[PDB]
């Protein structure tokens, strides 16, 4: 998985990322004389703490082989450090999502929710929990294709769980897809706008939900309200999420 | 000391045309160490001395400086025609930036930007520097989290009233000035006074007439850029002020 420095190209930078900026560039590999790649950089990565953060998202990403999830080209390990991965070349989702927001069906944000399912449902397979599901953290590969791209605290989009004890589980990370799918819904719009993160959890305590979006199937809310059940083991799993949002897709299609 | 030989430079891609001269994108091979990046402004052979002059103004000025914030100076070709060698900004001017990614730069980002502006203009004021031209067209994007001061030399619109009525700049014109390129960095790249005559926009300062609040930016930065469009110079904040309250409202911001 090590790739030469020579044979990259760096290019544009696409958006921000954790670590640092990602940028679009040229792989000139022996397979492909001129692959399209993204490559994040790593701001620090002299630092030995960040460098092995950074890295750890790759070996990671290395496990797992799914259509809906990015998938790793490969690493450069010298400074500066890069990831060199699958380029999803509509970039961000929620940019995406503001952008085309009179543009993008409802079709075809049911579907964007059923892909991320699809790519939970077998991180679920396995026994895989990854923590930080929300809009910010999908790629956009095609107007009909989304991807999940990555692998302080963000505690509008945490299970109270999470908040209270620092627990992160598979249940934890069905509530924050309902919070991720009601963000689909809203054309990309952040969750509890206006409301301080300390604030957060005592509306949660307190029974408080976010609100359906406007336009959202009523099926599709009971959906995420599903997701959002304070006990974790009231919770559905992935399986029965795809297997529901498969069927609101099909009757929003057949609309 | 900061000149360069002609042949030490590979100019590549004009990345900005200009009337007295163009700017490019370039290679710098330096005898210590290869191989580096550059920006190259490049004086027009019918230039006149007293425009070529201010090419190498431009650069005497910016050497004086060292801050993360201002873009720095890394030689000069005084045989003409002459080319001035500077950090590269690879993102390119913030106006095109702000507008081209509005829907991916969140307010936290517009904040950040509004800062680091800031404490490169607080380092100005401490050099007892007086800037004249502080617009969001004269700043570079260095990275997505990084922005840099990169010109130092009729914009009526980012102009102090005492600057309008005397030609008079001064270190309280600039506040003036930032108070406005704030504006602009908030509104994503729009420029003040859209669709308004030069020759209007004085008479709408001393009637009390302000630019008004961007939508989404934060009551308390608002609050911050109608002190700098004091028309009084002397009740202008100075800039380690300004840096102050903007690393509060940055703070502020990042705790949502």
């Amino acid at each position: 998985y090590e790739i030469q420095r020579e044979r990259i190209e760096l290019g544009r930078c696409i958006g921000e990322g954790q670590f640092g900026d990602v940028h679009q560039g040229i792989y000139m590999s022996p397979e492909n004389p001129a692959m399209a790649v993204a490559i994040k950089t790593c701001k620090n990565c002299t630092s030995d703490s960040v460098r092995e953060k950074f890295l750890q998202e790759a070996l990671t990403m290395r496990q797992f082989d799914h259509p809906h999830i990015v998938k790793l080209i490969g690493v450069i390990t010298e400074n500066p450090v890069w990831i060199i991965m699958e380029l999803c070349t509509l970039g961000e989702l929620r940019s995406f999502l503001q952008v085309r927001k009179f543009s993008l069906d409802l079709a075809s944000l049911i579907l964007y929710a059923y892909q991320l399912s699809t790519a939970l449902a077998y991180l679920e397979s396995k026994r895989f929990v990854h923590r930080d599901i929300a809009a910010r953290n999908v790629l956009v590969s095609a107007t009909d294709c989304v991807k999940l791209g990555d692998f302080k605290l963000p505690i509008k989009w945490m299970a109270p769980e999470s908040i209270n004890f620092r627990r992160f589980t598979s249940a934890s990370d069905v509530w924050m897809f309902g919070v991720c799918m009601w963000e689909i819904l809203m054309h990309g719009v952040k969750p509890f706008q206006g409301v301080k993160n300390n604030d957060v959890i005592g509306r949660i305590e307190n029974g408080e939900r976010l609100p359906m979006p406007p336009n959202c199937p009523p099926t599709l809310y009971s959906l995420m309200t599903k997701c959002w059940a304070y006990d974790p083991s009231r919770r559905p799993r992935f399986t029965e999420l795809k297997a529901q949002l498969s069927t609101i897709l099909e009757e929003e299609k057949l609309q």
